[PDB]
């Protein structure tokens, strides 16, 4: 038996592009409805930074309150005035709904996943807070293409902690040496698969970059997730074409 674990964000769905889309829409809102000028982009830039700086959480968080607060702060830090929670909410929920709407599985990614599952067990392994990730999973309707879906923020530890990989292995009833991890992030997906002693790691190198020394090195590298079947058909995973 063989299994393939897939990363989610930016591997199977365009998360970053979806987020950019969300900012584009907020900018439009602030500029058209509220007549903001370039403070629109300034505020959005601030939120992006705040988003990027969130780390902890699992002990307990209301992500909606936290991220609404990023907006509230960014508005006040840019335009001053009294804190405006209502406007913060208007921005947040526009950004959120816009991004979730943008997240979809391309038809060739759907076909690819369908083909893989005929021969191997498929699992989605995605870092991030429970609510946000489950919302993304619902938005791109991907749960039906996998035998299981595991979310880092629902677990005790996330990628690259080997524990979450061993959990995934048990969930599918396989061993780490039966498994392949596919993802676009060296420090989570690849390091994690290396930590957990998986059969192989596949790095989707979208940026066409040479890993700086001291970075994790994957077993295999592809520029697109659509290259996976041919690759897996060559290593000990899928039968030859
Ligand atoms: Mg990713």
């Amino acid at each position: 038996m063989r299994a393939v674990f897939f990363d989610l964000d930016n591997t199977l769905i365009d998360t970053a592009g979806a987020s950019r889309r969300g900012m584009l829409e907020v900018i439009k809102l602030l500029q058209s409805k509220y007549h903001y000028k370039e403070e629109a982009e300034i505020i959005c830039d601030k939120v992006q930074v705040k988003l990027s700086k969130e780390c902890f959480h699992p002990y307990n968080t209301c992500i909606t309150d936290l991220r609404t607060s990023h907006w509230e702060e960014a508005i006040q830090e840019t335009k001053g005035g009294a804190a405006n929670r209502k406007l913060a909410e208007e921005c947040y929920f526009l950004w959120k709904s816009t991004r979730l709407q943008h997240m979809t599985l391309a038809e060739d990614v759907k076909a690819m996943l369908t083909e893989l599952r005929k021969e191997v067990r498929l699992l989605l392994l995605t870092n991030g807070d429970r609510q946000t990730q489950r919302e993304k999973i619902e938005a791109c309707a991907c749960q039906s293409y996998f035998d299981a879906v595991v979310v880092g923020g629902e677990q005790r530890e996330e990628k690259p902690a080997p524990s979450i990989f061993y959990y995934c292995c048990n969930l599918l009833g396989v061993q780490p040496g039966d498994c392949v991890m596919v993802g676009d992030t060296l420090e989570t997906d690849i390091q994690g698969g290396l930590n957990a002693g998986l059969k192989a790691t596949v790095w989707i190198n979208k940026n066409g970059i040479v890993p700086l020394k001291s970075s994790p090195v994957p077993h295999y590298m592809v520029s697109s997730v659509l290259e996976l079947p041919a690759l897996l058909q060559s290593i000990d995973c899928l039968v030859p074409r």
